[PDB]
């Protein structure tokens, strides 16, 4: 059959498997079951995206940074959410130094759509 190649790290951060919109804690729970498991999940009222991650047996929640017009949260940042999630699970960067957890796999919102 056939497939298909392109840059997607550049799509936006609405169409990510991982962007599963404003959903409650309870519901981000039911998603990461091992340890590297991550989605990213819009804050109540507030408009900043706050990434959970599973290590060690608890869901972690790194509310991401923006300030230089890129957004980070320990080291480098990038011009998008997209941009910075792909490049920590590319070069295997630590999301902060006091817990060590990194980026091994996304969780989808389900197989409605992706």
């Amino acid at each position: 059959g056939s497939s298909g190649s392109s840059g997607e790290v550049q799509k936006p951060l609405h169409e990510q498997l991982w962007y599963h919109g404003a959903i409650p804690r309870a519901e981000v729970a039911e998603l990461l079951v091992h340890s590297g498991d991550f989605l990213v999940r819009e804050s109540q009222g507030k408009q900043e995206y706050v990434l959970s991650v599973l290590w060690d047996g608890l869901p972690r929640h790194f509310i991401i940074q923006s300030l230089d017009n890129l957004y980070r949260l320990e080291g480098e940042g990038f011009p998008s959410i997209p941009l910075l999630i792909d490049h920590l699970l590319s070069t295997q960067q630590p999301l902060t130094k006091k817990s060590g957890v990194v980026l091994h796999r996304a969780v989808p919102s389900g197989p409605s759509s992706g």
